[PDB]
């Protein structure tokens, strides 16, 4: 989808795996993390669509998904161990990889 | 998966967005949306399974699901902004290319 | 995602799958483990890891995940057309699927 309603939903699922109570509410937020990551991985944002596809500015935005979807896997995979601590422990660290990326971007 | 199993995923998640409550409900039905046009996109019709690949009556099915893709992103990034009512409101419009969709290849 | 995050999400999700009520609650953990699945079919397990990407085994890791994922789409129509036990029964056949596949490749 959109660039920014993947970012804006990354958000607003962090904002649900803070407030959750069980391992099922967390593992499943994160995978929804994962399925924005997913539709929006092609897609580019705004501020950015006149820029060349190979541009370094464009391929440096190419890699910082990379990394989103990376951290994300990894809280998953530590929400379907049962850590539920643990994992929102990880969605803390991703909040902050997911800020970041956003105001890079955002305009 | 399967072309109408998507479709019928389709038709349930809007039934659940009309008596949705908060952003957070329609947001994630939503994604359901766009989660089964995703496994379904590259999946064939029942009635279109004797068709070229390249045939204009299964390349408009192609470009079919497009518009379905396309107006399901629309309505997430209604429904990433907060609008919940203005993205129901795009669930409306949603059901019905929906529903013209699935009639002409329910089949 | 990671091999066996997925493959712990299927199996979490067949536990939400057979104490669910309604046929919302089963369709959805359906398509998240439809969402695991597509998210992991392009990952390797650990112990084959160093395994040829043509060799046999690996090859045989392959098919045996398109059997999942082909199972999991049969069981999200059944659940689709509103047959909410008959598809927790296929859940009860999917469970045996994702057992003997997580056993084979757990290490
Ligand atoms: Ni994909």
């Amino acid at each position: 989808a959109d660039w920014e309603a993947a970012m804006l939903t990354l958000l607003m699922m962090l904002k649900v795996i803070e407030k959750a109570d069980n391992a099922a509410q967390v593992l499943t937020a994160l995978w929804f993390m994962a399925l924005a990551a997913h539709m929006a991985a092609l897609a580019t944002p705004p501020k950015l669509e006149d820029k060349s596809p190979a541009s370094p500015e464009m391929i440096d935005f190419r890699v910082g998904f990379e990394e989103l979807a990376t951290e994300i896997g990894k809280a998953i995979k530590l929400a379907a161990l049962g850590k539920v601590k643990e994992a929102q422990a990880a969605a803390e660290q991703l909040k902050t990889t997911v800020n970041a990326h956003w105001q890079k971007y955002r305009s």
